[PDB]
Order: C-alpha cells, then sequence, then structure tokens
C-alpha cells in the first residue's frame, strides 16, 4: 500500500507557468472553442459583456449548447491530464487534458465557469486573485452544485457550501446569488456552459489585450496589425472561419455568425492525391503494429472492453491498412487571394500549422505560386504540441512536408498553367500590377470571372448542412435556409448530404 | 492557508497522464536536454559531465547521466523539486536561469519513460526515483514519488517513517537500472565532493525503426540526432557539441560531453569588425521605467502582507534594486559583426538572461532576398524585464514586443552594414579576399593556406582556462589549457572592448 509515500502537488505559481505555452492569444481561444465542438455544441456566442470595474473594462464570455457537464465530470477538470476523450475516432480535439487551464489563464487572471446539465448547475470558480489576496500557495478551488429545478443547495458539506459561495460572491464580478442564478438562466436549455474570463490582460500602454472597439463585429488584436499580417493572425473573425475543416458549429462573435469556409471547397481547379506518404505506407503497417501492440497494452491493461475497443481499432487500423493508408492532399490554386497560400495543415480538423511554404514554394518565384494545400491528419501520424499549434514529431513532420512538396510540384506540372503561360493565368483573373501582394482588381468583369470558376457554399442554420447553391446569403451576411434553396432537387432540409466530387491525380 | 479553514474545499491534482502532456512542450530534443544543463549552471557547477552508460536490458540499450558539481540539495529543497511551480530562483538580478520550476520535470520526460536523481550536500544523500513504468505496472495515477535521504557519512537512514523508507527502497531497487543498495551506494560515490548531482535518464524514445532518438555511435565524441543530415541544416540543431558551444553567452563552466571538453565559444567575440550599437529601444527605458512602476509597486504588494518578513526586506532589497533599475536598465547592447569562417551561418542570435533562446533569425534586410547584410551576425542578452521566455524557453511570451525588438535589430543591422562600408567596396571583392570563390552562397570556404591566415589575422583566438575558468586571450594544448601558457591565474580579468556605433 503506498499511501504514506510523497505526491507530485500542484502550487498557485505553475497557472501563469501553464500560460506561457501560449505566445498565440488566438491560439488560446482556440482551446475554449475546440471544448465547446467536442461537447457538440451548435452555438458558441462569444459576445463581450462590459463591465468597467474589472481590468480591461470588459467581459469575456463563451455561451454553448453542448452536453455541459456534471458534478462529477465538473470536479474533473482541475484533475490537469485527466481527460476522457482517449476513445475511437471521434474527434474530442482535446487529449491531453490542459486546454482551458492553459487558454483561461493566458487571457485573464481569473476564470469562471458556469454549466448545466440534466439536473445540475455548476460553477468552477477559478481565480487568481484569491490566491494573491489571501496568500493560498495550492490552487483552491470552490464548485457548488445547485439543482436546476429548485435551485436549492445540492451537496453534503454545509460549511463548505458556504464558504465556496462566500468566495464566489466576494471575488467574481458577480456578487450575489441572484446575479449568479441570472447568469444560469443564459443557458436556455438542459445543456450547455457559460466559460466567463474577467479581468483581462493589459498591454503595456494600459488598452486590453484584444480589441472590441475598432470592428465590433470582431475580435482583433489589441496591437495595430502592421501591414503584412495574414488576416487569420489578426482577427479572431477569420481565424474561426478556417479554424476547422468540417464545421458542424456555429460561431457566433458579437452576435454575427462567421462566414465559416472549408479551404478546400473554395479553390480554383482542385486535385486531390492520395499519397500513401511512403513512410506512412510502413506506419500503416506499423499504424497496424501500433494499434496492434497498443491494443496489447490495452489487453495487458483489460488483463476488458476497452481491449475490444481498442482491438476493433486494431481491426480499423487493419482497415486503415486501406483507409488511413493514405493522407489526402487536396491542391488547388487561390485566385481570390493569391499570397494568401501554403500547406493549411490540419490535425484532426484543428488547424495547427498555416500558410507554409513547402516544396517549390521555398525556393522564390512563381512556381507554386499561390497553390493552397490541406490535409487532415489523425491522431496516429502526428501528435500536436502543448500549445496546439506545433507537431511534436519534428522528424516525420519534416517528412510529411518534404512529401507535400513533391506532390506539389508534380501538381504544378499537372495543371500545367505555367506551360499556358503563369503570367497570362494570374492576369486573366485579376492580378495586373507589380507586387505579388496586391490585392486583386475589380472592375465588375473580373469578379464575374473568379465567380465563375469557383463555385458557392453555404451552411443552414436548422440542419447544419452545407449546400452547393449559385447565389448565396447566411444562415455577418443575410439570412436564407434550406427551403428557400433556388435549387430543384437540394430544396428540402431531410434531403442526403451532397459532396463535391474531388478530381484524382496519381504520383509517380 | 486556512483563516477560515480552507480544509474541504476541493484542489487542483496532478495526474499520471500529465507527465506526457508537460513532456510534449518540447519538440527539440536538444531544447529538451538544455534545462538539465540550465539547472546545473544555476546550481554554480564546474563540470557538467553527460557521459552515457551502456546498460543494455533497457529499452534503448542506453542511460543518458548527468554529473554535476555544483551545490547538489537537501531533503527540503528536493522534496520542493516534485512541487510543480515552486521555484525560489526568482531574486533580484536573478542570477539563475530558472523561474517557472519546471525544467526537469519537462525534459526528462521528453528524453526517456523514467529518471532518477541522485544528490548529495553538506551530510545528506538523497534519491528522487520519478519513473512512469511505475506507475503504468501498478496503475497509480496521481504521481507517486520516493525519496530516502540517507546520511553521507554513516550512509544510515535518516528519515522518520520507517515503513515509508522500506517501501521507498523496494520501488527503487525493483524498478529503477541498479537493484541493492551496494549500486546505489556506487552511484553516490561518483559524486566526489560534498556537493553535486547525478540525473539519470533510463529508458528512452525509440524512434520508430528501433534505434534511440539520440545518436552515439556515429561520433562517440557527440551526441547526435539520431536522424539523417539534411543538406541545410544549421550544425546547432543536429550535435549537441555545437548546440552547448554557443547556449550561453558568459561561458563559466565546463561541458564534457561523452569525457571531451566543448570549445565553448562567445559568438560576441569570434568575428570580423564588430560594433556595439547602444539602442535604447525607443520604448525600453519607457518598459523600463514601466516596471520599475510596477516591480517597485508589486513589491510592496508581496511587502504589504508580510508587513504579520523576510520577504518584505527582500521585497525592500529588491525595490532599491528596482529603483536602481530605473538606473541601469536603459539601453540593450546590440553587438553586430561579419562572420568570415562560416558566412551561411548568419542571423540575429538572441539571448534572454544568458540563455540562448531564438538561432539563426534572420530580421531586417537579411528578410529581403540578396546579398545585402549577407554574412553579419547579431547577438542581445535581453534581460528579464524587456522579454519572457516560453513553455519550452525556445519563443519569447509576448509577440508584440519581441517582432518590436526584431524591427529594430533590421533597422541597426542595416546602419552597421551601412557602416562598415562593405558593401560600398565590392562585397563581392570582400567575400573573394575572404576565401569563398564559388556558386552557392552556402558552399564552403577555401581550404588554402594564405586563405586560412588571411581569414585567421582578422578574428582573435580566446582560450579558457581550466583552474580558475578564466577566459583569456593569447597574443600573436586545445583540449587542456591552463593560464600559464601565454600570464598567470591570479591575473585581472580581460575583456575585449568593444567598438561603438550610434543610431540616427
Ligand atoms: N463546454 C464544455 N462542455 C462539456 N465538457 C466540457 C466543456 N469544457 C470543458 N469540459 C470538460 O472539461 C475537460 C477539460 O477540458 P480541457 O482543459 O480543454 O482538457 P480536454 O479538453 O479534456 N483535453 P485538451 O483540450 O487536449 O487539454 C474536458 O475534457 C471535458 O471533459
Ligand atoms: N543540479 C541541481 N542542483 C541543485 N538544485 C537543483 C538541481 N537541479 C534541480 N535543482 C532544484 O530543483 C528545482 C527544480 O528544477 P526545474 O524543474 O529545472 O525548475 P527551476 O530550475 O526551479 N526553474 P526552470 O529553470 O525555469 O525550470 C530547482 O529550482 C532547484 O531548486
Ligand atoms: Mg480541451
Ligand atoms: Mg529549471
Ligand atoms: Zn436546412
Ligand atoms: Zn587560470
Amino acid at each position: 500500500n503506498y499511501s504514506s509515500l510523497n505526491r507530485a502537488q500542484l502550487t498557485f505559481e505553475y497557472l501563469h507557468t501553464n500560460s506561457t505555452t501560449h505566445e498565440f492569444l488566438f491560439g488560446a481561444l482556440a482551446e475554449l472553442v475546440d471544448n465547446a465542438r467536442d461537447a457538440d455544441a451548435t452555438r458558441i456566442d462569444i459576445y463581450a459583456e462590459r463591465r468597467e470595474d474589472l481590468r480591461g473594462g470588459f467581459m469575456l464570455c463563451f455561451l454553448d449548447d453542448g452536453a455541459g457537464m456534471d458534478p462529477s465530470d465538473a470536479a474533473s477538470v482541475i484533475q490537469f491530464g485527466k481527460s476522457a476523450k482517449r476513445t475511437p475516432e471521434s474527434t474530442q480535439i482535446g487529449q491531453y487534458g490542459n486546454g482551458l487551464k492553459s487558454g483561461s489563464m493566458r487571457i485573464g487572471k481569473d476564470f469562471i465557469l458556469f454549466t448545466k446539465k440534466e439536473d445540475t448547475m455548476t460553477c468552477l470558480f477559478l481565480s487568481r486573485t484569491f490566491h494573491e489576496e489571501e496568500g493560498i500557495d495550492e490552487v483552491i478551488v470552490p464548485l457548488p452544485t445547485w439543482n436546476a429545478r429548485t435551485r436549492e443547495p445540492v451537496t453534503d458539506n454545509v460549511e463548505k457550501f458556504a464558504i465556496e459561495t462566500e468566495l464566489i460572491y466576494k471575488y467574481s464580478p458577480f456578487r450575489t446569488e441572484e446575479e449568479v442564478m441570472t447568469q444560469f438562466m443564459k443557458i436556455p436549455g438542459d445543456s450547455g456552459t457559460l466559460v466567463i474570463i474577467f479581468n483581462l490582460k493589459l498591454m503595456d500602454n494600459g488598452e486590453p489585450e484584444l480589441d472590441i472597439i475598432s470592428n465590433p463585429r470582431d475580435i482583433q488584436m489589441a496591437e495595430t496589425s502592421p501591414e503584412g499580417t495574414k488576416p487569420e493572425r489578426r482577427s479572431f473573425r477569420a481565424y474561426a472561419a478556417v479554424l476547422y475543416i468540417d464545421p458542424r458549429m456555429r460561431i457566433f462573435i458579437h452576435g454575427h455568425k462567421v462566414q465559416t469556409k472549408r479551404l478546400s471547397c473554395c479553390l480554383y481547379k482542385p486535385r486531390m492525391y492520395k499519397y500513401t506518404s511512403s513512410r506512412f505506407k510502413t506506419r500503416a503497417e506499423q499504424e497496424v503494429k501500433k494499434a496492434e501492440h497498443v491494443a496489447r497494452i490495452a489487453e495487458e491493461k483489460a488483463r476488458r472492453r476497452e481491449a475490444d475497443v481498442k482491438k476493433r481499432i486494431k481491426e480499423a487500423k487493419q482497415r486503415a491498412l486501406k483507409e488511413p493508408k493514405e493522407l489526402n492532399f487536396v491542391f488547388g490554386v487561390n485566385i481570390e487571394h493569391r499570397d494568401l497560400d501554403g500547406m493549411f495543415i490540419y490535425n484532426c480538423s484543428r488547424l495547427i500549422k498555416m500558410y507554409e511554404k513547402v516544396g517549390p514554394q521555398l525556393e522564390g518565384g512563381m512556381a507554386c505560386g499561390g497553390v493552397v494545400g490541406v490535409v487532415d491528419v489523425p491522431y496516429l501520424v502526428l501528435e500536436p504540441t502543448h500549445n496546439k499549434q506545433d507537431f511534436a514529431d519534428a522528424k516525420e513532420y519534416r517528412h510529411l512536408l518534404r512529401a507535400m512538396g513533391e506532390h506539389l510540384a508534380q501538381y504544378w506540372k499537372d495543371i500545367a498553367i505555367a506551360q499556358r503561360g503563369i503570367i497570362k493565368f494570374w492576369d486573366e483573373f485579376g492580378y495586373l500590377s507589380a507586387n505579388w501582394n496586391q490585392p486583386p482588381s475589380s472592375e465588375l468583369r473580373y469578379k464575374r470571372r473568379r465567380a465563375m470558376e469557383i463555385p458557392t457554399t453555404i451552411q443552414c442554420d436548422l440542419c447544419l448542412k452545407w449546400r452547393t447553391l449559385p447565389f448565396q446569403l447566411s444562415s455577418y451576411p443575410d439570412t436564407w435556409v434550406c427551403s428557400m434553396n433556388p435549387d430543384p432537387e437540394q430544396d428540402r432540409c431531410e434531403a442526403s448530404e451532397q459532396k463535391q466530387k474531388v478530381p484524382l491525380g496519381t504520383f509517380r
């Protein structure tokens, strides 16, 4: 019985240390968005309340209507590392167990979660302010659990509950049970979570680190974005537009839906190369081996159903001797924006590396001058880093970049636009100037010419199904729905999903 | 703290799975090893031998060790090694490179599955076996860590709870690479003096094929990356020898990799005509004033609560030193100098508190395609006020001000390039006379005799001692060298005066 031996413990100072992993504040917000997606939410409203007695001047909130949490799972939010998302496929982007505790502490000094599922209402006040102003070097976290209907306390230790509520009212932005209950009433259904991040991080001058008073329908970097600055890295709107490859959720920033785009959909002539990534053909067999000797580890762990779960994964990995034997590289020229190009790397639909030049693009010149690329890497070929902006395997990451470079060269010599004349190709679609970053011309005819090539896609708002309209609106674009769809067949909401056919090219 | 008995409220806890999550921060294995090297430097050690054993029954085939003769640790301080976040290295002038409290626990788990510390200070012998293997083979989830504390003279147990001691020794003998007590004591004898650490990292990570991630059977005097040498790869990012050569800006310690001293170099002086530019970063005095506004203020906050007192006096001591930090920090020092021996190895070599954090960072005209500033190198020692390091200590966690500094360095690099007047009189002719006579910019220098001498005349040659660790400037053998070879060990320290160029 290892009951007396020393145990590794956390401390107050570790929270800032954990926060330092995020050198990209949009990256920090992406963790809280990922948690919402993993909760199966269909709305992640990011409205920013305005409380001027808190550092920064405003509060950043995060509503949702996923599954929420219950007492045990909520308590397991302060159980650093513990993540039950380790399971077959099941996108569930979180695997490590510190994305909330690393994103909420890079944004503001404190953070107060509100959640409610089934018949429970749970608050998870974690505030560094408490620790600073009362000397606690551990990480103490109140956790009251009111009941959904009667809104009466539900816990065993009444003095614990009283103390918990006392801190929650004397430190949090809300100073009484009435206000806290009002916050709970902002989750209308019987499932959701309202993560709030009060006192914020101040830039040196004094203004907050997130700007909401320049473009009110947007969250932009408080630093004056100096030229350059590929549009995702200066606006949370643009970043969240391509923060997923398979968007089945709606992101209303400041009560305004983000025009989600699926990159690969909106491109000039796409060509989907099914590379086995040669290595990954081996690490399809070693993935079969990995899932074999990790299902064997699962058998060793089980020696029940978890091994059976991983055995069917192993059989599914022996099906990945077919299915994840090849990653899918989707090359397509981007006529509307030419300099916004480079590999758009996705690990399980969680865009990790962006605008990365691989192959001839590294060498200066029009060679692959505009080609975009996308690949969805599962959680077997590569894994992410702690910040989930880099991959923690340099060798095989560079292997994939080299592979993508060769296939990008093949795509370039397949489209043959250089043979027909790269200058003519880029001139006929509008770019008629010197600088390579010069934005397009408008001149009606050119807008139309660009428009014919790219097809139109628009997500619904009752079934969250994409469609293939010849026109466009929405549902900061204006509303539209499936019933209003001008189309003979794709008219109803019960109609089957449609996917674009992807023409294919072959390597070698 | 209790006050109203905060004893029932839930507390954030760690778990077994978090160790891998923490390990993931390091995407650079040399970066992982740098944490264990930094701990030794903070311990005032004058030797950080990285000899690798040959235990072949462990995964990987060998064990990676780290001996040193710094200050070691004691029972309490060693126990505070598993107190994630706790770090008493945040002190005025901060000669310690650690502030977070996470280098060992994040580097030892990127290298190998487990890690066993041995240490001995004053009259103590403390082992800190922390092995993921134990957790895996017994289902333990909260990270349990044995910690025996033998006495360093009698070699007898010194602890209260004998059952705890027996259990601790049992796991230490049943899981660690060495069984019994005699072997453990032999490991303790490897630390000869009365201060040191012998951090050991057994079972390793096994790159996919089966060979370990670290290569030690290609160049036995080097720990190379177990992977090919692609044509474009800066030497620091392939060889720990080259990485450790320029890991510090103020090397006052000897790094014997595989029982072989690393010829430590200071990039600040091994260059063609150097120029130190005294930029105030415009911001920096404003920033420096700003933290001096805060640092003094936040010093009152900790002092105000202690004003119950050791902290308050130290915060006051910090505050006067931070009042003096209204005088000392006003200008960083940008040291530009061309690198004739290797020109493709160029770019800003950023240092934060004498640790290297960013490597070969092209800024300014170098970002523009062309020979403009084609070879110029740069260095700056950023204090712990202007910028801070990231989780992995390879990026700075302030993008706005990091890019501000890079822009500033770009302008000053342009100024230096126009000041050396090398492009003014035939940059082709400059690189011609100093050896480069081929097509590619990356093509290595000429090797004919006269050109080697020509390169040699410009750059002076420095050499560290081996008794006082005092650098010398032998005017105008290589593995062992002392002061009386030039002119003596008691002689005053010598520093190269740096020519100064002014901005604007
Ligand atoms: N909006 C939410 N709805 C439901 N459960 C949630 C929500 N946010 C967080 N959780 C739970 O809290 C846990 C902790 O979240 P987080 O700190 O993001 O770690 P993770 O998501 O488990 N893994 P990672 O994202 O890799 O750190 C999650 O795994 C969920 O179990
Ligand atoms: N070789 C050593 N000699 C003496 N003390 C050591 C040594 N290695 C580690 N320690 C102690 O263990 C603590 C934890 O080390 P580490 O996990 O590296 O965090 P840190 O060194 O405190 N700060 P950081 O360098 O930012 O990680 C140190 O701060 C020292 O107190
Ligand atoms: Mg998560
Ligand atoms: Mg450290
Ligand atoms: Zn619909
Ligand atoms: Zn000497």
